[PDB]
């Protein structure tokens, strides 16, 4: 069976619509409501799972495959409306809830970044205030605007402000770009998250800034959330709002190797825009990025 | 100066954001909120535009000569709220018609027309209407989707925007009884096979007479050969030539309003479809000044 | 649910791999080992699938939907191998004629158009001999070569050597190049095939042509197969031989209306290549023919 | 021997730099100096050939291959500069020139239409005042000025006021969007418009009409199509013709004196899925056999 | 007020066709009659233009924005002939002079570098001979000929041959691929595996050394970037510096006198999602923001 | 000349389809046949070619000055029957080798290497290899695919045409007993970052010593950013200027022979991919001079 061969899903997973008892559900938000740019990431769950089937589990010198160690399904998509952003982050979050009724964590492959307050919503309930690994070229600690209340460029600053987040728990990696419009970073800093800017990245590299990483986090539970658009341009060109000048995919795959070494109950991969793609290649990184994840919740549980 | 040099303007038209005096104002509409499929209708002015330097809108055997015309660039349409959106494109639109006499908006969803029709009506009361597409787009509105981009027209008759006696819809297709019922003539494309370029002006003639009338096209009426960059493609469609030949009809009607709609540029190839988006809007502006 | 919304079947069909008691099943042929010029059909599937979701089986004016007319369902896919011919060919051969035996008929997603050798092994197997309607820009009736028994310019001279086809039956539609190589029309015409090239089709028009059809086939079990190719490639450029001169969209998809007044038993829509596409154009128009031929069916049955 | 293999020449024709004594020579033009608009049919020539290992000089039901009754070569190309325009149009007059002395006539794969007046000349030198036919949606007989003598809508002004062109035997079809000057000389224009009244039956009477046996240059712009069939070029127009009509009306090359004949203007850069090139060999394809057939 | 929304300029700066007063004015050059690979560098100004809606010009922990410290318009384009090298180069010296008589400088968004000819020539003429810093992955440097004067790889032969350039105050970073003039006239030349060893900080304070506070002209060449960032270009060259070593090095500028600069060889018709037209209006963006930095 | 015009030959190299007397012979080997995923590399031969006029073989601070090189044109190779093409390209590179130095094969997808091993091995005995890929591509034939793409160095190291312990695979990364437990010195991604091009070299150079060596090229060694057009790309690669730095090493070796594989030109972007293999040749054959 090659790995172009039957209905895609996700790493070639098992699909469930309705899944119980699995570890970690892979589940699409098929829905762009929130771009402020480019759309289109609407169609990132649907090319993320027809890219996915190239890439397997396993891993170099790994031993076990991450599908042998924890058991994992695709649950299909939330089906999200187009035409109502309140409608489409209610609808998501009520969804993201379910699944955390009888599985214990999800991954959800956006989609625009907005929808992550969904997920933070669901994940919030279940297990308290959370701490946040978010990777970005953008803050996304934007306020609404007037008819958008849920833009993308806003996620963090509700999931704090609903108390979703604890900032003092909060890092994010790679900001070199505002989204929507040019905000400063006090409000994020007022709250005692730590940004790592682009520029401090390369000063810590990888090593350093997975230190920071586990110092800031701890053992608290964490959602890790990742915007495409933090790798440079030139390896996710699929995406509604590039940022010249950002990381190399294979600094952001080895950053998130720190997440086995902490406790993580969430985890997106948003923002791939597949009509700006180029050879599929950001929808083989998203694909990749979701692997890690996978393989680093296992060894962490 | 070649056609690619400076500024893109429609069809390298002076542009003035407020304007006052003009017989026909265009005006883009850079939103696709109202979108059922693929997206990116947002960015159909902006592909139009830098397309639309090719086309001269002088013909065979000069528009710009007849009537004044100028870009008056684009409606402010938030991405994120569909009613505040088509609100904000009506009193845009509407201030448009204070001032000029008609305009031709370049898309954009099709959604935007209600807004559109609004604003038309308001100067010359319930409208006769021409409307080339692959779909009716006379759907039920839905609560939280109250202005997708399959209800224009029937916000229209609902809102006595348009008078259906005098709307004909031509090219249809795909995959009616509320339109046919409200008195709407609906030409399939099967039909307009049958009837011609020159039996379907005959009927849009004898339909909508001199009735101020509204041109609407949605660029999916044209197979996606011809134009690719759409969100919602319909095979089977007519060849660009039969909807440029059709649209010589207007010239014989008293048109008040156009629009061409669903460009979505990220699906495009080679820009045909933003350039035939251009060559609509200059067959649509040449009948303007030959009709007027 | 947007019809882009959930795991991609054909025209969002229900997926079931093992299907029993339906009238049509779709089932994917994702292979291109007999292609002579660009691969890339083995994605002809994943590609058709994935832009179907826009197309609903609801024509315009036509009363009740196909589905609600007859029962069909997205089988997913042949496990063929992108590696060895002959394999593939059986593997088809013995998958197809599995859904046979509890289902009416199948519609095969391609996939090169050597596949057909085996569909026609199938259906001729439950109904004998079989009459044809074949839309395609080349005739398909070349000799195999050294090393290439199943290249896709064979599967008609298969058919009718081996009696899966009743020649005198057997009419095809938009003949104007050469595939593989050059070979005369004398081996088709020898058996009694009818040939309409295009430049025939231009004269007969599409209701010529229909009538020819209906005279040809009558009321014999008819299996129809179409080579994307047939169509212009301003309709259809994500394809592996392209033939410019072709036929409208809207004319094949006319044409294809006399299917209902026939007896179908079979039918197939290859050499979708999506790489070569533009917009996804090709994938659409294939899809509009599968469901053109599902509504047929109905219509026929 | 799979149509992909080996260094691509035009439908796979052996390849000779320096032909001699060949029935037709495909040539190729590598020059966009003369685009308005859009440029890239520098690069016209590599994909046409890329692309045109998919097609055999072999039709249907029309009997022997044309390589089985003319001669023909793929010449490489002509060393055209890119940094100026005059200097070009003079190399690709002596190359054509060149080619004329030792093989009876050539195929020019564009590269922009102003290279025309080049072949022109050369074919002209041969030939005396010649016939065309001439496939366009433009008409191509817009005023040269100082710092742009040969931008691409210039060819056949130069050819009728170089009297390289008898304008009373000359036909131009597909012309469309958006004329005194020809009409004043004799040139029958047929619109894309009248184009669809007459039908291709038609044109092909009128193009035999007008041109007789008197020695015939056809040049073809591949923007005569609409830009659904070839969206690779510089300047689109929208409304144009089918492919079918295109190759259907060529057919009547056959019954005139072909001398040469060229398909410019293919711009590889905005076509898609190579459906451009593909079209432009078909074109070249059905130009090799009808001279194969006239003569 | 979405970014993508209205006629698009230069990160939707405000639009003056003939302005006055202003400090720095973005002006497209668009023209590729210099390319001597692939054009569609004739396109740059209008895909950069509708890319760069995207980007502000307010950085991360920077400070105010540079618009708010420099006042900045978008100047539209020269009217650059297609058709003859000659004319172009000499009608864009007579723009950027225009431009220079009435405001402190202008940053030119190409177009091919051979455009860089005549803005050096412009700026000299104020502010006499120039400080340079050139990133390319190639020297440009190459002599001209008769019929090709200026094509893509003479600018900096002819600024240093003129005198608008100061060669002992020139360095140029990023050479690669496939230098006595250079050299040999005192020109720092920095390939990319000196890049690679001296880093951006080393490259910077080599830059600080060589220029001083002399006058210094930027020029950008487009393909200084590894193709990976950079795919629309004309003539690119694998192994080349990543985006953000590019835009760090950049920030040197602050520490200079800048009094022009230019970003060339955009060619959109190779780029994929537009990356190359985002990274070039951020670079030009970055230029911006040092400008106000040092003055 | 501009470097556009003319057939395309690599690197604008003179053309002879049976040459005889050249140091290094370019032959491209139009075949996908082995490939478990996207196809498209049977035209990487074509792509190659076509946006190879770009570069020179000069270098900063003259290799066809230095040796004779000439584009053999390709190998006939069947799109039907993997075990006829792999032994068809085996004949036909045995053949140049008889007459030729060494040649540089342009893919093609990576099972053709089976055939260049078997080739240069009959010239040189069992070789040393330096293989850079994201894949080990020593995975197991079976039947009815026993040359797919996933097993060249199997192949190589079960028929003796290569000593594993002289072999060095660099890039591996992804998703190894086999040939750890044969010798081969596997570099991870991982392991190539922390021991930096410098490092990588020196292992190379103490592996393989002076002992003939081919050095094999799957283009997806670099990160899908920098080649895009190929049939399984692998998030997290090298830069292409550390594979082209690596690759200076190779005139420290005795080079015998050469490849670059993968190249998929329907997936690629600007003709990036083709473009860094072209590079990726130019290297190899300078430094083919260098070390000769
Ligand atoms: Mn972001
Ligand atoms: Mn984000
Ligand atoms: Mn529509
Ligand atoms: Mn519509
Ligand atoms: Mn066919
Ligand atoms: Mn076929
Ligand atoms: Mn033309
Ligand atoms: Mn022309
Ligand atoms: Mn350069
Ligand atoms: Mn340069
Ligand atoms: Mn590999
Ligand atoms: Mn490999």
């Amino acid at each position: 069976s090659p790995r172009y061969a039957q209905i895609p899903t996700f790493m070639r997973l098992p699909h469930d619509p309705q899944p119980r008892g699995y570890d970690v559900v892979v589940i699409g938000a098929p829905y762009d409501g929130g771009t402020s740019y480019r759309p289109g990431a609407r169609f990132g769950p649907q090319a993320i799972r027809s890219e996915s089937g190239l890439i397997h589990g396993v891993g170099i010198d790994r031993g076990p495959g991450t599908f042998d160690l924890i058991n994992c399904v695709d649950a299909g998509d939330i089906n999200l409306t187009p035409f109502d952003m309140n409608i489409a982050i209610d609808t998501a979050q009520s969804h993201l809830s379910g699944l955390l009724k009888a599985n214990a964590a999800f991954l959800m492959i956006g989609g625009d970044h907005s929808l992550t307050v969904a997920a933070l919503r669901a994940v919030a309930e279940q297990h308290g205030p959370l701490a946040v690994v978010h990777l970005d070229a953008h803050s996304d600690t934007n306020p609404a605007f007037y008819g958008g209340r849920y833009h993308h460029g806003t996620p963090f600053r509700h999931g704090i402000d609903e108390k979703l987040i604890d900032p003092a728990a909060m890092v994010q990696i790679g900001i070199r770009g505002h989204n929507p419009k040019p905000d400063s970073l006090d409000y994020a800093r007022g709250h005692g998250v730590r940004v790592v800017t682009a520029d401090e990245f390369g000063e810590l590299g990888v090593g350093g800034t997975a230190d920071l990483i586990r110092e800031k986090v701890g053992q608290r539970p964490v959602y890790v959330s990742v915007d495409i658009d933090v790798v440079d341009p030139a390896f996710a060109p699929g995406t509604g709002t590039p940022a010249p000048g950002g990381l190399l995919s294979r600094e952001v795959l080895a950053l998130l190797r720190c997440v086995g070494d902490l406790k993580p109950v969430g985890f997106d991969v948003m923002e791939v825009s597949p009509l700006y793609d180029h050879g599929g290649i950001t929808s083989i990184l998203a694909t990749e990025i979701g692997a890690e994840l996978l393989y680093q919740y296992a060894r962490a549980h």
